Order: C-alpha cells, then structure tokens, then sequence
C-alpha cells in the first residue's frame, strides 16, 4: 500500500554507504538486470545509455566521491535519474532501485534516486528521511563522525548500556580552532535545516533539468532561481545585523580572495573536505599551481568565469539575447526576468547555453579552491561543490550576490519603478498591526547519527546500535500577529507580510531605495475580506509560506508524516525554528511590511501539487511583488492605504 | 593676587590665533624687551639661545604651523619653554608672556607658556582654559570652525540677537562621510576629554623634558610612559568591547597599513588635515614618492624606525643597555622598567639617545603619512604629529600597541610571575562587593567656541560675539559601590580597583593569562582598616584616581576652580563623563577587581604638590601592581583572600 510503498523508500536509504544487508534487497539486486528486460521502462535510449556507462569503464564505482558539479558525474547522474524516472511501473521503479542501491555509487545513487522521487508522478508525496541523517558526513564535523565510530568499534559485548544509544553533543565550527570571523554565524550556515532547505531546492529544480521535458517551464525557474537565491541572501543579512555583522563582502574576481573557509567534514573515505585559504589568488596560475591538468576544463574555470560574465553583462545591457539561430530574441517581455534567470542559471532552457554557459558551476568551481582531479575517479570537491554543504562556506554568499546583482542592474535599466497606482488597492486600509513579543532562544536538537558508523549484518537488520547527534539550535517562542483591515467591500485579497531590517550593524536608518532587497517573504496567503473592519489572526505554526510560497504544502504532511516538527522535505521548506533572526538581548529591532491585493491566480498547468504544475503559487504577481524592483520614492510605499510599515524588537535569551 | 594672577593667565589665552588687543599686553609687549634686560632670568645662555633663534632668520613666524614632533619646532619652542621658565620673579615671567604672546608663533607660544606654567614653582597650581576652548581648531571638524565664521561674518549690527550666541550642534567624523569602519569610535577617540586628557598628560611630562634637570625622574617618567599608555590602550579596547570591535588591530611596518584615516579637522591658515588613504605604503620609495626632500631626517623615517625598533628588540633581549660609555647596564635591576620606558620613549634620561632614539617621533611621521615639509617654515603635520589629535587617529593606537608589545616581552621574559604569598595580605578577607547599576547615557556638552573666528578690537575687548558648540558626550548615572573587608587587626592597607573586561567581543570568556592587560584602574585609594568587618563606601564624584594615581587633586580644584565637573588639567584627569565605558542595551558585561595591601608609601622628593616632587603616588607598589606582569596562574589570583572578582553589566540607554 501507500504506507508500505513509504516504508520500503525510508528503508531504501539505511546505511548508504554500506551494501544493503537485507535479505530482499539483496535478492533483487542480484536477480533483477535493468537492460536485461529493457521493456519496462518507456525509452530504450535512456536504458542503453545506462549500459553504455555502467559497462564499459565509464562508470564511479563504489567508494568515489560524487560531486554533482563535475561534468561526467553529472552525465551519469542524469543517466540514472531517467532510468529510475521512466519505469513504466512503480514496480519497476523499485527493483531499478534496490539494484543501484546495491551496485552503483552511493552518492550518484542518491541524488538520482532523490531527484526521481520528488519527480516521479507516482512517488512525489513521498516522504523522504532527512539528509542530514541519511548522509551525515556532509552535515557534521569529523570530530562527531569520528566519535560516533569510536562508540561503534568500543561497543561490542561488554559494557551494555554503555557506548550505545549515546548522544554526541556536537559544537560549531568556530569552537576549537580560531576560524576566521565570517564563519562566526556557523549555527545558521552550518545549520542541518538550512542546507537541507538549499538541498531539497537543489532537488526540486535541479540546475540540469529542462523544463520542457521536464515540466518545470510552468514554474518559471529564472524567477524562482532569483527569487530563492535573493531570499536566501535576505536572510543571511538578518542574521549578520543580528550579530553585528555588515553587508555581504564584496569579492573582485582579479583581486586575491580576502575569506577563507576551513570546513571541519571529511568524506566517508578518509578525506577531508579542501580548505581555502585567507587571501587566496583565484588566477589560472595561483589556483593551478603545481598540478597536472592538461585536459581540465575546470582548470581554465577563470577564464571561463570571466567570459560568462561578460556575456551576461552584455545580455543584460542590452535586453537582447543570442540564441543558436544568432537572432536577435527580446529580453523586455513579460517574462523577461524567467529568460535572464534561465540564461544566467545555465538549465537546458537557457537561451544558448553553449555562449552564456554554467556561471555557477565554474564559480563554484573556481572559489571552491581545492585541487583539480587527477582523473573522473579520484575526485576531491569542496564543500561549493555540493549542494549539501555550500551554505557553509561564505563565498557562497558572496558568489551568489555577485550573481544576483546582475538582476538587480537588468531591473534598474529595464524595470519602470512602480507608482501609487500600481501598488494601490482601493477601499482597502490596513489599520495598525499587532505582532506578539517577538523572542529567539537555543534549544538542543537530537538527530539520528547512527548511518555515519559500519554495522554488521545482524545490526543492520536490527538496528541495534544507536548513536545521536545533540545540538543548539535556534527557536523562537510562538507568536501570533494580528492584521487589522477595514475594507468597503467583500473582496478576495491577497496579503504578503515581509521582514526586513531598519537599522544597519552600526544603527543607521535604511531607505526603502537601499533596502527593498533585505526584505524577508514571512507570510504569503489569501484572505476573503469584508465589507467594514476585519481582523485577520495568523499562528507562527501556520505559517508554510516562508522565502517561498508552498501553497499545496501540509496536505503532504497531513498524509506522508501525518499517517510534529518533522523534516518535511515537501517543497522546500524553511526551518520553522530558523524564521526569526536572533536578536539580542537588549533587542535588534526589525520592521514588518504589510501588503495586501487583489487576487490574482496564477497560471496553474494542472490541478495535482507537483513540481512543474504550477500548483505552489498564491497569485499571479511577481515574486516579491511590491519589492520585486528598485524603489524610488518610499514614501510612496509608506503612503498607500493598502499597506503597513510596524516596528518589532527579536530578543535573544540565553 | 593669586586671583588676580590666575584672571591675568587666563587673560592670556583669548583669541591666541590673533594679536592681543587689550592695551595693557600691546604696551607690555611694545615696550619690555627680554634681551635688553638679559638680567631677571636665572640664566643668560637661555636668553642668549632665544634670541639667536628670534633675529638671525631662524624663528618660526606668526601664522605658521607650529608641529612639537619637528626637530627645529621643538628646539625653539624648548628654547621658549626655558625663557619662561628661569624667569627669577613671576613679573617677568608675566612680562616675556605677554611679549611672547604678541610676538612669538602661536602654537609655539602656546605649547611653551603652558609647558612652563605646570612646571613652574611659582604658578604649577594655576587652572588653564580648556585647550579645546583655546585652540579649537585641533578639536572640531571644519564643518564647525566655518559655520561659526558664518556666524562672525554676519552679526554687524543688523539682526540682533542673531547669529550671537548661537550654539552650533557639531556630529562626529562619521556622520557626513562614510569614513573607514575604525572610525566609528569617534565619540570617543574625537571626545574633546580624551584627547585634553592626552595633552595634558604630554604636558605634565613631556617627551623632551629631562628628569635630572627638571626633577621629572623623582615620578620615573618610565612607569608613568609604560602605565599611561597601557591604561589608554585598555580603556580603548573596553570601549571597542562596548561596540562589538575586536583587539586592537596589529600591524607590519613591511605590510601596507590596512588603515586609512580621514580628518574633517582644518588648521587655522586655511588649510586642510592631511590624509592617510586606505592600504597605504609606508616605505620610503612610496611615502615620499613625488617629493623633494633630500636633506630632511623625517624622509627616511622607515629606516630610523626599523633601526629603533631592531635596537630595543636587542636591549629588551639581553637585558643590557648600550650607553656613551659603551658599557653594559644591567637592566634587571629595580627600575629596569623605568629605564626600558626611558630607553624606549626617546627623553634625555634615554641611556644613549644617539643609539635608541626618539621612536615614537619617526613613528608618528611615517603613520602621519603626509608630505615632507619643503621647508622648515612650510609645514604640513598630520593628527599624530599632534598631542592635542594624536589620540583622533586609529594609528595612534596601533603604533602604541606595537610599542607595548616590547614593554610586555620584557616583563615576560625577565620578570618572575607572582604567587600567592606575594600577593597575599593575611587577615584581610574581601567578602562581596557590590556595585550599584552602572548606566551609561549620552548628553550635550556646551564649549565656548566664541576663540575660532577673528574679533574686531572692540569686540576683543568686550567679548561682544558669543558661539558655542553642542556635542553628545557619554555621561554616567551617577553609582555608588561598597567594598566590605574583614580585617583581623586595625591596619592600615591601601585599596585598588580594577574595571576590565569578561567576554571578548565574540562571547567567549577571557582568561586572566590573555586579561592581566586589559585591565583599568578604576580607583585607588587608602583607607584605615579596624579588626573585624568593615564597609567602605566610595561615590562616583569621589573617584580621582582613574588609569592615574591622583592624590594631591581637589586640593587645587578647592583653590582655583574652588574659588562643578569643570575641565580640571590639574593633573592629568580623565573625563568623569567617560569613566565608565558605553554599555548595550542588553548590558555588555564587565568585571571589577578588588585589591587589597598593606601600605607602602611611595618615596615622595618632596611635599609640596608638583610635577617631580613625587606626591602624586598613592603607594610604592608597580603601577598596576597585581596586572603589572604576565599571570601564570588564574586560579592563584581568584583564590587569594584579600582579592574579590566581580561582575556587573553596564547598560547603555538612548
């Protein structure tokens, strides 16, 4: 059934980088063979591509890294997704999978399996295990993985209760060595929600997916790659003014690297993760110095990266976009932001992507600074290099507002700023509004640690050692707001609360026109107004539409993980412990901005929530509608009846 | 009288940049003539020094820039300084004044009238105006100096009681210009408090002053140089606590100095502050490049500053002092600090100031980084070459930090870390301390500005144009602490606070063995103890011994400015404003030490209240007695009976 078709997928993901020990799964492993019947699946091409790879020395084999931003692991990647994607069958589909479970690499089987689950039309209300604990060694120091293997090799026979079911209390990144100051706010980049919240995007519209097979086109992907992306950023911001800290530094690709990163992980095998140094040179010859290459292209990912951005430069200037016809294709359409978005993220929908390219991938590539692989199979990526692991590292951030600047120079040239009768929506006013004391604290988070440990066959059977991982996390104390709106007619509205900061690290009032870009999405949802006063009251554990609009999100829960708190996976999910920003004890004051709208609905391709289907919108604005574009007269937003500016203090206790 | 004399100084100092108008200075200085007598000075070769300098082409004009750090500046000025001083009787002190006044460069006049007049016997406890009321131009932005010239120019007659005293609300370096982040402590690197404070201090002992003659070796001069500087560096580095900044910034002499200073200062000729840019090259080839020089020392100010520093690295090392005699000098001895501070600050008691030099000149020049001066009479000195701005530039404290560094090799390398008998006081028992809630506020501070524009006789005379300058100046509520002992007999033993910090700027706790430094003396004084238990209660206008043993003051504040909180220069006098470092709203949190010893009284040369005579001193331990040196063992000076460690949170409001 449903439930048992649950249970088999979590049981699918026990002990990746072990064989799978049971008896059934080892059984169709071994029976089964994918090209042997070659009719089960919808394609023959994609089958025998899978056995080109897979036979003739062109495969990862077992106990490889896996880097999803290297060319041909990528390749065969895909190759494995559109195996386990076009089983005519679940069934199938099944078999397909306990095989590569048990014969294809750990982390390419993963990511195949992961992307096609969330893919799939049969499996996309699949809940899946949260990565952090499937593949720990990407989430936690090796100072936790190596102490969970010592309880492991200590517990054997004597001393029960002892060396088992014990909690690993895990510390930041910063705790023993020195680290330089960026990687202060290790208990958000570090956090196992955020980067499982990046992951589960990466997931949901993987940079190599086109939308035209694919069906993510009827989700834009540009404008939610920018809309992500400046979120993300957006909230990075919060928590620096909530430590003290600045704007995002500002990199120059021709000036030595001024951050450095020295992640604590180390991969499965033994290795440790690259560690880029403080004022690290990015020039073909320093990032290349002694090494073989010769036939890298990532050796080169300088020249590369300058070339794309170039490209971009010139694209964005112009509004005009070269496709392979060489003609010329307007950028100035309605969906103008979705063309620059695919041209700039490289998916299989950019206009060319053979002359505007994967920027993110060789920036990625480059500012990961680790050593180019002497060969497919000996392979040492950074932590840049998964999409597991970026958010740890700082250049991330600063990689990617670098990118996110150029759609901020497209929307300046090209965007007309927005006037009091675009925003307006008459007859509405929004009174005042009424946030409860809004308070941050930290609270341990126990997770299941035991799969980063090599167990026998009767334990993997049975479990029988457990290992947890405890560590602070930040949460905040429940909160319920009030919006009060006095309308003229029984109108359907759309109401989109935002966060945003008003003071700066060093106490500075900001402008609307210097600060619509840190405003935070906080809540996005549809209210049916009426005639006179109306009073809307919304909890802080109904709240779903965080940095992103998940509108289809807790019907999955209520069926998957509902038969609370749990890592939903659905969508993309922001931590629901991680929505405040820490403040501070005497209180780092934010601002609230309230909107509401007429309703517009979005174009949606088809009724079932599914990625692709254009379900998970509210309306049909832009994403970040009011603050979408450049801002040129705030008190034009201050002065629309339709709208709220209200001042709250976070307070951090602990 | 004494009233009398005291009106007549202050006389003295009104609208120096102009000629003193009132008739009987114009008669004095038109008719006395100090050669001509040559007779009421204690010593011809000074007057006969004065005027070789004043008639043969040699003596610096009026209107010139007057910089204490230039070699030939220094000489006449010391020649001035000597002229005033060895005057047999006050009435010729009183007559070369005004003659100096009328005739002689301004700041130079200014620089020896004052320098004389804390040194001489005769009138070392007579008050001085405000230096920041006298010579504003030093202490308020240009943006200040102009608008109230704005003013002068236009009260004539029209417009009464408009543009008269007015007061002008003058902001902080970093409110126009958003200046380099080391720069946001202006309110206190900029106080005009803090930087009399440096003055006067320079003043009290100046760095060409030599103790044999001036008996300035009866106060060591050595210990005071090493004290002073740390207690301003600590007091620095408590208030880049206060606002989130870290350690002071260290420095390479072969590095470019990652700082860049921005003065919003103008000299009274019109012209502007110099600059020191962001990343600035300090070696010769690039501080002097486009530049004359040729025969000026101060061009190869890098050479000289390698040199002195390589020479005291050497001396600090062995311990033993080059001399004339080209002897060894143990440097071990009692007063081995005394000669390291002697050695290292540059005055005439240096052993051999051919071989060590003046460091801190070349130093001030080189981080100055301004042009060499074309001429002796065409200068153009930076803040650092400045007592009254020194304290304005974020160098000044890095350059001191690098200094301290030597004086803390030297003392853990040769001296032995206390232990607990050395440190014991047996029968002595600090209980608990308790301190009332320290808060910390800012105020508007009002300055007669009325002396940086240019009065017409009349107006001289009468001081018709009155304009002042509004400043928020940090301000303290008003705390009362109580120290309860448990004596076992009636000693008498002499108490030592100390105000230092707990949590570095990133929440970790600091370690006495990395703490001992940061470390302020709050107060020190002397009380009688009786057997059994004891309460000591001590007010916050009671408190004069701050980083500065002043025992002897309130006797002259009860004399001169006592015929409240009114500029003392008695002394040296921190701000009483600025005692208790800005807190946060939250509280950041401090800890005060509580010391207490039998007494040691200092070896006064004389009683007489003076500079030199030695009664400065409360007791005959090292300044900073208990943090003096290294601490080996933490757990030593926690577990000593007659000390007490406790903490408190100051909180800022505003």
């Amino acid at each position: 059934n449903y439930s048992q078709q649950q249970r088999d997928v979590w049981r699918l993901f026990k002990y990746i980088n072990q064989p799978s020990y049971y008896k059934d799964h080892v059984e169709i492993a071994h029976s089964y063979y994918f090209y042997d019947h070659a009719s089960n699946y919808a394609k023959h091409e994609v089958v025998e591509e899978f056995y080109r790879y897979f036979k003739y020395d062109t495969f990862l084999q077992r106990g490889e890294i896996f880097s999803v931003f290297h060319g041909e692991h990528l390749k065969q990647a895909i190759a494995l997704f559109k195996l386990f994607y076009y089983a005519n069958d679940f069934d199938t589909f099944y078999k397909t999978a306990v095989w590569a479970r048990q014969h294809v690499n750990e982390g390419m089987f993963l990511y195949a399996f992961s992307v096609a689950l969330i893919h799939r039309p049969d499996t996309y209300y699949f809940s899946l295990p949260p990565i952090y604990e499937i593949y720990p060694h990407y989430f936690y120091n090796y100072e936790v993985i190596q102490k969970a293997q010592h309880y492991k090799q200590m517990y054997y026979g004597q001393d029960g209760a002892h060396y088992n079911d014990r909690t690993i209390y895990a510390n930041y990144s910063g705790y023993y060595v020195n680290v330089y100051p960026e990687q202060a706010l290790a208990y958000f980049t570090e956090d196992v929600g955020v980067n499982s919240f990046y992951y589960y995007y990466n997931l949901y519209y993987p940079y190599w997916m086109s939308g035209e097979e694919f069906n993510l086109k009827y989700d834009n992907r540009g404008e939610i790659f920018y809309y992500m992306y400046q979120q993300i950023l957006a909230r990075y911001y919060l928590e620096r003014l909530s430590h003290g800290f600045g704007e995002i530094d500002h990199f120059d690709w021709e000036v030595p690297f001024e951050s450095g990163y020295y992640p604590s992980m180390c991969y499965p095998n033994g290795l440790y993760f690259p560690t880029r140094h403080a004022y690290a040179h990015l020039y073909e010859y320093f990032y290349n110095y002694g090494q073989h290459y010769g036939f890298n292209k990532y050796a080169h990912s300088y020249t590369h990266i300058s070339d794309y951005e170039r490209r971009i430069h010139d694209v964005i200037d112009s509004g005009y976009v070269h496709t392979h016809s060489g003609q010329k294709v307007d950028l100035f359409s309605h969906e103008g932001l979705d063309i620059l978005g695919n041209l700039i993220e490289g998916n299989p929908e950019s206009p060319y992507y053979h002359y505007y390219g994967a920027y993110q991938v060789f920036a990625r590539h480059l500012l990961g600074y680790s050593h180019q692989p002497l060969t497919f199979h000996k392979l040492h990526p950074s932590a840049l290099e998964h999409f597991e692991t970026s958010m740890r590292d700082p250049a991330f951030y600063q990689l990617y507002k670098k990118l996110l600047g150029f759609f901020f120079r497209y929307k300046s040239q090209h965007y007309h700023y927005y006037d009091e009768h675009d925003l307006a929506y008459h007859g509405v006013h929004v009174k005042h509004v009424e946030v409860d004391p809004l308070v941050t604290y930290f609270d341990y988070f126990y997770a299941d640690l035991s799969n980063a440990v090599y167990v026998t066959p009767e334990e993997f059977v049975h479990d029988s050692f457990k290992v947890h991982v405890a560590q602070e996390r930040l949460n905040h104390k429940p909160f319920t707001y009030k919006i009060y709106i006095d309308s003229d007619k029984d109108t359907e509205a759309v109401v989109k609360v935002f966060l945003g900061p008003k003071y700066d690290e060093y106490g500075r009032y900001i402008n609307l026109t210097e600060n619509w870009m840190n405003f935070v999405q906080f809540d996005h949802f549809v209210y049916k107004l009426k005639s006179g006063e109306n009073v809307i009251s919304r909890n802080s554990h109904e709240i779903y539409n965080y940095i992103h609009d998940r509108t289809s999100y807790y019907e999955l829960y209520q069926k998957a993980f509902g038969v609370q708190f749990h890592d939903n996976q659905f969508f993309f999910g922001f931590p629901q412990r991680y929505m405040l920003p820490r403040g501070s004890p005497e209180g780092m004051t934010y601002q609230f901005y309230v909107f509401v709208t007429k309703y517009h609905p979005y174009k949606a391709h088809a009724s079932v929530p599914m990625v692709g289907s254009g379900m998970h919108y509210v309306d049909a604005y832009p994403m970040g509608y009011p603050f979408d574009r450049p801002v040129y007269y705030e008190e034009l937003f201050y002065a629309l009846p339709n709208s709220y500016f209200q001042d709250v203090r976070i307070y951090y206790q602990g």
